[PDB]
């Protein structure tokens, strides 16, 4: 982990319910897996409705 941890107030791209505490101060694995498998978003360029959800 890093101590630069990125504040929900600084307008950071996240959906609802996910605050980046637990992202930012666990590892990137865990936070890659809960914003992908819970809500289903992808960052890249989505051309599949049916996506990983």
């Amino acid at each position: 982990t890093s101590s630069e941890e990125e504040d929900p107030l600084a307008g950071i791209s996240l959906p609802e319910g996910v605050d980046p505490s637990f992202l930012a101060a666990l590892p990137d694995d865990i936070r890659r897996e809960v914003l992908q498998n819970q809500l289903g978003i992808r960052p890249p360029t989505r051309t599949a409705p049916s996506t990983n959800s």
